[PDB]
């Protein structure tokens, strides 16, 4: 799991944490709640 791919699947591992306006994606790596 080395590739953005942010599309959802990042979204959960993070949602746990803050709510469902989680995700963000950058070449480097997954992000949540950048907004």
């Amino acid at each position: 799991l080395v590739k953005c791919r942010g599309t959802s699947d990042c979204g959960r591992p993070c949602q746990q944490q803050t709510g469902a306006p989680n995700s963000k994606c950058i070449n480097r790596m997954c992000k949540c709640y950048g907004a």
